[PDB]
């Protein structure tokens, strides 16, 4: 088994780990190759409030408290940057940058990573202020004032679901016009609570080494800075996936994000992928929870019929 | 949002629940109707360990667990036995034994119920050592003797699927021969750990009011009962889905599951399903949980394209 695993899962957050639980627990050999600390994103976010069976938990003790039910059911923790993963039809391969493991299955966990603006006191304020999931900490910053980076679909229409928490919602984009849907533009016009500051980009954010408290914003015209005082800072400019390693499989779409169907299954019969790393719609610990669970189950399926 | 919800749901399972904590967080109006104990399904089962964040916990208590945290998204809870369910367009009803609510969006999370044999003992025994659900409580009788009812493909696969983890695996079935797919007959036959006792059903089971210890089976040719000694009791008849309220919608499939798709959504817009009372494959807490992550926070978009 440690000469050919029956699952190997590439990455380490919710996904990874569910799919590792049930993978194990109906008796198969299990090992994650994971660069860093497990948990992945999670290890970025201050408090966790839609996770169902905890009313508030922290990213990093959530993700610990779902890691030590692993070793119970023996899944193999092996560190590992994850250079390649090559098809054999009875058999995988997946390349380390010194190492190499061969498995009858391969589960692809390794998310995505927000894009990130360049200012400083972002990564300094993230999940403090600062977010990039309006779904995922909108609910907490009830009734302030919220700014909200971008000019496109995602941040219009994040702002007016911003709406429905914060007392405004200001958005900053560096031009004079948006690039969204007349119609989400017309949306946002129409409700009050939602106002723009035109040809401005984000120069730095500053708090009180707990929460957001300003935003320094430069005029991209003039050129002249001007501080402005929010609650919270919530900016979407993209997200990439981490499919560096399967480009040669020809499983991503356009943009890179993996396709499956219902079963988790890749068009490459016997390597599936779950959680962000998917193509979908919605990202959360209990979509990844859910795909986890389904590809960790289908895996003795595919090895039964064979 | 009394005289009506932006959401009602029909159950309060982990999937009912889950859409209850998004939906209600992203600051609407939701309610759900429940018919008893809020957990559904889960009340009935002993130890779950394939739920991430929780090595091991009881149906009620995790049951709790999720449903305490909706008092503080304001979650309204309201008793009733939905009989219809019927569609306005822009609006929908839900009509109780005695009430009726009005809804903007109806999510349904009924679940279903596992069918049962009609044994004395059975019940009393369910979930120490009878079990409707291998993938569910198999890893917990490791290197026992085990007993599987039926003849059809799931009493089939289900057993060799408990090879996993039992010593010895024998089914029994009122006939002397399967009505399973020869593929999975022969498959069966081949595996060393699993027997069959032909002709036979089983008569009472028992144990010491904590485990199964033993069951009488009975042959239907000769009449005659024989005990046998086996540390669990998993049986599959098939299961019910509660779609009794919705047989007016044309929602559902041949056997009464609701058909849905990527955002579970169903061909009447508005009205969603989720949980198991789905037409899908794995029916689990984990995916009852991405499913009701996804119905919940969809259900935001709907209103909001109106
Ligand atoms: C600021 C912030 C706030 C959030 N808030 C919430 C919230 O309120 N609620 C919520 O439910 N979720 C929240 N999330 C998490 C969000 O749901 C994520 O999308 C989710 O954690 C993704 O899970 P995943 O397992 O699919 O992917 P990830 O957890 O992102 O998987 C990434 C993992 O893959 C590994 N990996 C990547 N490439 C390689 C490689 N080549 N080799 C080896 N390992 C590799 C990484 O080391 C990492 O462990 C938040 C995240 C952030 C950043
Ligand atoms: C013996 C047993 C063992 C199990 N073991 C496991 C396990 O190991 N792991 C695991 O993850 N899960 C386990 N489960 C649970 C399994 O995953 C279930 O399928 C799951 O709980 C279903 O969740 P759900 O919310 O989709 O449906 P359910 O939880 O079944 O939803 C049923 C709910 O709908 C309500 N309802 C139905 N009809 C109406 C109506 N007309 N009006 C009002 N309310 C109504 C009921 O009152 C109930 O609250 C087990 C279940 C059983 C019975």
């Amino acid at each position: 088994s440690n000469a050919m695993y029956d699952t190997l899962i590439i990455g380490s957050g919710p996904a990874g780990m569910t799919a590792a639980l049930y993978a194990a627990r109906s008796n198969l050999s299990v090992a994650i190759i994971e660069q860093g600390a497990p948990g992945g994103q999670m290890n970025n976010t201050f408090d966790i409030e839609n996770y169902p069976g905890y009313d508030h938990i922290s990213g990093p003790e959530l993700a610990m408290k779902m890691y030590e039910p692993l070793e119970k059911f023996n899944v193999e923790n092996i560190y590992g940057i994850v250079q390649k993963i090559e098809n054999f039809g009875d058999y995988k391969c997946v390349l380390t940058e010194d190492a190499s493991y061969e498995a009858k299955t391969v589960i692809i966990a390794t998310g995505a990573k927000y894009r990130v603006l360049g200012v400083p006191g972002e990564e300094y304020y993230t999940s403090r202020g600062v977010s990039y999931c309006a779904v995922c900490d909108g609910a907490f910053f009830r009734d302030q004032d919220l700014l909200v980076v971008g000019g496109g679909d995602s941040a219009v229409e994040e702002a007016i679901y911003l709406t429905q928490f914060a007392k405004k919602v200001t958005v900053v984009h560096r031009r004079d016009q948006l690039r969204a849907q007349k119609i989400l533009q017309d949306r946002a016009f129409a409700n009050d609570k939602v106002d723009f500051i035109w040809d401005s980009v984000v120069k730095e954010i500053q708090g009180n080494d707990i929460k957001v408290s300003n935003v320094l914003i430069e005029n991209v015209k003039t050129g002249q800075v001007t501080d402005h005082a929010f609650g919270g800072v919530f900016i979407y400019v993209g997200m990439n996936p981490v499919t560096g390693m399967v480009k040669d499989l020809e499983i991503t779409d356009s943009e890179g994000w993996i396709i499956t169907d219902d079963h988790m299954r890749t068009s490459i019969p016997g390597i599936f992928a779950i959680g962000d790393v998917r193509q979908k719609d919605l990202r959360q610990i209990t979509t990844a929870v859910g795909d986890g669970a389904i590809a960790g189950q289908g895996v003795y399926h595919y090895l039964e019929s064979f």
